[PDB]
């Protein structure tokens, strides 16, 4: 199901693919072992449905987020680098890659969102959104627009939405606590309130997604969209003036985007899990593996400490970098999912003007916290009972 003796990877359509199997070309001229790289859709989805029955890649790229879920499933095999090696990245890196004492994957490169800006429309930037409304009426008499961005996926949306308290579950002395979910704090209503509020006003459409964004902006339809590294180089085909800068502040505070690390994870069930650790820590982590994905959709800010340091001179990455500061690292536990479809939900409806911002949050709230909690006494249910009858049909009733 997996062929012995040659490397599938899957990564996702956004990022550096032709550049990932140009270093897969490179790989396969040293070892002889063919590389094979692919995007499927809904990656992030399709990779735990096919790899719980031992099929999909050898390596998976996705960002930390969904990796304890993988490892939590028995999805991914521990990694093991030699000190020597784990000491050319990054310990924050590590980290994110960390979940129950196990490293369980490689981490690649650090990914905030960040404000892009057209200079030839709006030379200086907006430091808040609260003045974003006023710039669109004055631009939109000039056929054009203040800002648009990618509205159907939650991870867009959610600086707004943090920036005056909005959160996944509470961190406190080294531990999460999946019951203190704060998707329906007061901040985490302003921040959408202002977003519904935008649509309301015409100031923006409902319906804006990746592909929409990204043309009106390469295109200078729009002054404004918010966007990690791997859109760059598409805007330097464009020839668009653009600069990459600090997210706007909401009620005076910085927008919070959730950070991702690229990782890259091995299938447990890979017959070629030792190739693939000489791919991941002899090819892909270098100088020179990096500089060829890189080439290809920017990384971000990559975790090998000796490419980091070229990358930082770098005005749009140090965009980067401050962005993340000002948010979070994702927290990698398996509840998280459960918090992504409740937002995505969330934001849609309000948006789409289906439910209030209040009964769309509520609901969320509602939902994050039991698809949280069900997720873990799954896990439980499973220690308890592994797959007698008693196993599958307590898990069929406790989802619902
Ligand atoms: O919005 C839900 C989605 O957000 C994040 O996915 C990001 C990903 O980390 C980036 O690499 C880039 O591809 O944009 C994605 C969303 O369009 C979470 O990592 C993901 O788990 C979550 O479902």
């Amino acid at each position: 199901k997996i062929e012995e003796g040659k490397l599938v990877i899957w990564i996702n359509g956004d990022k550096g693919y032709n550049g990932l199997a140009e270093v897969g070309k490179k790989f396969e001229k040293d070892t002889g072992i063919k590389v094979t790289v692919e995007h499927p859709d809904k990656l992030e989805e399709k990779f735990p449905q096919v790899a719980a029955t031992g099929d999909g890649p050898d390596i998976i790229f996705w960002a930390h987020d969904r990796f304890g879920g993988y490892a939590q499933s028995g999805l991914l095999a521990e990694i093991t680098p030699a000190a020597a090696f784990q000491d050319k990245l990054y310990p924050f890196t590590w980290d994110a890659v960390r979940y129950n004492g196990k490293l369980i994957a490689y981490p690649i490169a650090v990914e905030a969102l960040s404000l892009i800006y057209n200079k030839d429309l709006l030379p200086n930037p907006p430091k808040t959104w609260e003045e974003i409304p006023a710039l669109d009426k004055e631009l939109k008499a000039k056929g054009k627009s203040a800002l648009m961005f990618n509205l159907q996926e939650p991870y867009f949306t959610w600086p707004l939405i943090a920036a005056d308290g909005g959160y996944a579950f509470k961190y406190e002395n080294g531990k999460y606590d999946i019951k203190d979910v704060g998707v329906d704090n007061a901040g985490a209503k302003a921040g959408l309130t202002f977003l519904v509020d935008l649509i309301k006003n015409k100031h923006m459409n409902a319906d804006t997604d990746y592909s929409i964004a990204e043309a009106a902006f390469n295109k200078g339809e729009t002054a404004m969209t918010i966007n990690g590294p791997w859109a760059w180089s598409n805007i330097d085909t464009s020839k668009v003036n653009y600069g990459v800068t600090v997210l706007p502040t909401f009620k005076g505070q910085p927008s919070k985007p959730f950070v991702g690390v690229l990782s890259a994870g091995i299938n447990a069930a890979s017959p070629n899990k030792e190739l693939a650790k000489e791919f991941l820590e002899n090819y892909l982590l270098t100088d020179e593996g990096l500089e060829a994905v890189n080439k290809d959709k920017p990384l971000g800010a990559v975790a090998l400490k000796s490419y980091e340091e070229e990358l930082a001179k770098d005005p749009r990455i140090a965009a980067t970098m401050e962005n993340a500061q000002k948010g979070e690292i994702m927290p990698n536990i398996p509840q998280m999912s459960a918090f992504w479809y409740a937002v995505r939900t969330a934001v849609i409806n309000a948006a789409s003007g289906r439910q209030t911002v209040d009964a769309a949050l509520a609901a969320a709230q509602t939902n994050a916290a039991a698809d949280a909690l069900k997720i873990t006494v799954s896990e439980m249910i499973r220690d308890l009972f592994g797959d007698s009858d008693k196993s599958r049909k307590l898990l069929e009733s406790i989802n619902m």
